[PDB]
């Protein structure tokens, strides 16, 4: 039984309709996390994956890496909030995407553990991407706030 | 009527909208409204996923432009979203309305006129989406939406 596996459950369990979307889970591994979104589910038009889909779908591995980051160190007093996004559509998705979210950088890290430590309250940024499967090229790039709170 | 056609295209187009309980309110002085309820759309703690809400505020702002064109029997061309921002300033608890107005109308007429002669062209559509029974923004979009032929 995965980190993925569960993280799957907890996604599906709080936000149904990613069951809808079709979202799995891949890996967790070195502090990368991947995700994917079958096209059928979230298709616009036969051919191509619904932009909004794809904001879900970057958002969420965003989401995902700070939940099972936090809860690997036993963080377990705080709640994640959905705040300011940016994405850019540079490539159509015309399979299965796959978004992936690498960590941010130590020192970022760091400093959210501190600020949320002192305040009970900071805002970590993650960079994401969603990609055509078998690509490496960003069809999708992402930017997201994600606030902790106590 | 408009906002009945709207629905339909976007049930039709992406199935999904139609399990998120998209529907279309009204089309009226250029002005688009959609709504997405609550429980189809749900978070963890029972307000609305931040997700469900940036997908009604892009289809908002596409289904403006595509109303807009088909309103002008402008046909032939192809509206796909470059670029989008969003910030989600206040908690939606119940249903969401979507809004898109008119751009400012030069600016409209310049966009419309790029598109007729060079065949491409950019729309910068602001959106937002409220609680139901309230005009005030929950959710702020920005989106570039391109028009090619």
């Amino acid at each position: 039984s995965t980190d993925s596996q569960y993280l799957q459950s907890v996604l599906h369990s709080d936000i149904p309709l990613t069951r809808e979307m079709g979202l799995e889970v891949i890996d967790w591994q070195q502090h990368t996390l991947r995700l994917q979104l079958p096209l059928a589910a979230n298709v616009n038009h036969k051919s191509t994956m619904f932009g909004g889909s794809l904001y879900c779908a970057a958002v969420l591995v965003g989401w995902g890496w700070l939940h099972l980051r936090l809860r690997e160190l036993g963080i377990d007093d705080g709640h994640i909030v959905i705040q300011e996004g940016q994405i850019s559509y540079p490539l159509p998705v015309t399979g299965t995407a796959v978004a992936r979210c690498a960590a941010p950088d130590e020192k970022t890290w760091e400093r959210f553990l501190t600020l949320y430590q002192r305040r009970g309250r900071a805002r970590l940024t993650l960079e994401t991407t969603v990609s055509n499967d078998g690509s490496d090229e960003p069809a999708v790039r992402f930017s997201g706030q994600y606030v902790l709170h106590r």
